[PDB]
């Protein structure tokens, strides 16, 4: 997260870190057994880390649970990043409490102008590289589809939206991938892609979760 703020320990209780010996992606806990992330975060041997603030220090509220299975969206295209969404099932159910909590799926899509909270342990620099150890947060508006398409000609599908600031300076970044965009207590987006980070006229692009609710529910119901 570039140009954000320190969230505060366990203030974003649905935020997970995906770990394969090291943090590599974010995710969002959607019930005691399931995490939503980006398909481009797919790999084998994932351990889901819940209740994290400092990802490098055991602070007392963590739950580390290995993934039993991952399900990449059936129509995920890694070239275009269309349908950049994946479900991860935990080998055992997380213990839910104030600091480890699921986030609601949307019942309707959010609109341009809605303010959302974007979070992660990604790069905090728009030119250099600096990885924070504690969770970072950014409040950002969803942008209009027209401005999103104008920013990224020929690249924005109906399964994507832009959020952030056309002026630059405030954005998600590398390492935030798969993490949440939450708007009025609903998971509306997943950190997917963008040109660099926090660049002028290059806002963050996010997987449009409201498109996938049917698939998420049906998948969970049978796996
Ligand atoms: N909002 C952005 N500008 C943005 C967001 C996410 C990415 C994803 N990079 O994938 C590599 C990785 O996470 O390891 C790029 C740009
Ligand atoms: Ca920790």
């Amino acid at each position: 997260i570039v140009g954000g703020y320190t969230c505060g320990a366990n203030t974003v209780p649905y935020q997970v870190s995906l770990n394969s010996g090291y943090h590599f992606c974010g995710g969002s806990l959607i019930n005691s057994q399931w995490v939503v992330s980006a398909a481009h975060c797919y790999k084998s041997g994932i351990q889901v880390r819940l209740g994290e603030d400092n990802i490098n220090v055991v602070e007392g509220n963590e739950q580390f649970i290995s993934a039993s299975k991952s399900i990449v969206h059936p129509s995920y295209n890694s070239n275009t990043l269309n349908n950049d969404i994946m479900l991860i099932k935990l080998k055992s159910a997380a213990s839910l409490n104030s600091r480890v909590a699921s986030i609601s799926l949307p019942t309707s899509c959010a609109s341009a102008g809605t303010q959302c909270l974007i979070s992660g342990w990604g790069n905090t620099k728009s030119s250099g590289t600096s990885y924070p150890d504690v969770l970072k947060c950014l409040k950002a508006p969803i942008l209009s589809d027209s401005s999103c398409k104008s920013a990224y000609p020929g690249q924005i599908t109906s399964n994507m939206f832009c959020a952030g600031y056309l002026e630059g300076g405030k954005d998600s970044c590398q390492g935030d991938s798969g993490g949440p965009v939450v708007c009025s207590g609903k998971l509306q987006g997943i950190v997917s892609w963008g040109s660099g980070c926090a660049q002028k006229n290059k806002p963050g692009v996010y997987t449009k979760v409201c498109n996938y609710v049917s698939w998420i529910k049906q998948t969970i119901a049978s796996n």
